[PDB]
């Protein structure tokens, strides 16, 4: 199978978001409410983009630290498919947003910004969690930490587990080949779609070379 | 004295004012809890910012990452404190403290889940000033009472140098736990919000800090 394209929406208001998604909504497989957009404008975001596209997959990256129930509702009830839960969470944060999830036939994903242990993932694994989003911290890429070598062995770690990787923070086009051969099921691109001069056509390069690379 | 922070964990402004129109002068700190962040956006700290302009305003965002952005709309929305996760890469919380600088704001670390006593002094080593020590609301929906290992934790942290903030489903009745601890803030929210009388019970709170302290 070939790994889904995910634009993040990490816009500050939904005007802003619209300008990208008018370009490449149909040009991605999920559009991502990114936690920008969430803070921005709050979950109405959620609600408004579900209702311009609704025959896609909607994802609030709410990265919930806490309060798994009401925040996962929230977002459920505005028509998200999928919500995030940060790794540091209580096991009980994402099993309560797993609950809620299964009430709105959506999903979870944990995201893996910053620290968190392999016993947290078995954890995470045992509550019944099927998606990871294994993330470099935008910051940490800022401040030059490259994707390497133990990033690598770590995503196929968490895969042979048998959770679905997602694979984000930063990505450029350069950077997929670095991840050829590993069965990953989504790559997140914000700021190299949405700042593009031809949002479309990055989109587009994006599509051509994992077809290529899992073809 | 323990300043006291109600937190409004509601999920639109409306809401969030049926609690600030009875309590805004009972308490030091108002609170934009993360279920209003997420119901409202940042509209909802330059809003409550507007309405008590002398009282310290936090966003509780608590940021993952994009420490600089994330920070920044809620200092644009004229935040005084925002909170940065535990488990965020260090250079978020760096980040969020840089912004935070700008705007004579500051930074709370909140610390809500699993982290380490290196991460703590990286905290340090940062410039961070301020902790939430913080039992998580589905741990505590799952069974998980204060204890003598959170006191223990509290005090460790106070003497590497943060002001710490206690928060988590906090009762009344749980203030006596932490005598003697120079605790910088105690956060109240459902004991606050959902009482019968929210003004009787911020004043019960304030009356058992000045006792205790
Ligand atoms: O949650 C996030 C941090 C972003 O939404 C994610 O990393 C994708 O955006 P970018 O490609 O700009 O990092
Ligand atoms: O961030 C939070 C979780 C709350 O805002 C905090 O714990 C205060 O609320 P409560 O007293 O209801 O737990
Ligand atoms: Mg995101
Ligand atoms: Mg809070």
């Amino acid at each position: 199978s070939l790994p889904m394209l995910q634009v993040a929406l990490d816009n500050q208001t939904m005007d802003s978001a619209y300008e990208t998604t008018r370009l490449i909504a149909e040009e991605v497989d999920i559009i991502e409410v990114g936690t920008i957009l969430c803070v921005g404008e709050g979950v109405r975001a959620v609600r408004d983009l579900k209702a311009l596209y609704p025959h896609k997959i909607v994802l609030a990256d709410a990265k919930i630290a806490d309060a798994g129930k009401i925040l996962s509702r929230m977002c459920f009830e505005a028509n998200a498919d999928w919500v995030t839960v940060i790794c540091c969470a209580d096991i009980n944060t994402a099993k309560g947003a797993l609950d809620v999830a299964k009430e709105f036939n959506g999903d979870v994903q944990i995201d893996l910004t910053g620290y968190w242990t392999w016993e947290q993932a078995q954890q995470w694994r045992d509550a019944g969690i099927g998606q990871v989003v294994y993330h470099r911290s935008r910051d940490a890429q800022a401040a030059g930490v490259a994707w390497g070598e133990a990033d690598i062995t770590a995503i196929k770690r968490l895969s042979d587990m048998g959770f679905k990787v997602t694979v984000a923070g930063g990505l450029a086009l350069e950077d997929l080949p670095l991840f050829k051969g590993i069965p990953i099921h989504v790559f997140i691109a914000g700021r190299s779609i949405r700042d593009a001069a031809s949002p479309v056509e990055a989109a587009r390069q994006f599509k051509r070379s994992i077809a290529e690379l899992w073809g």
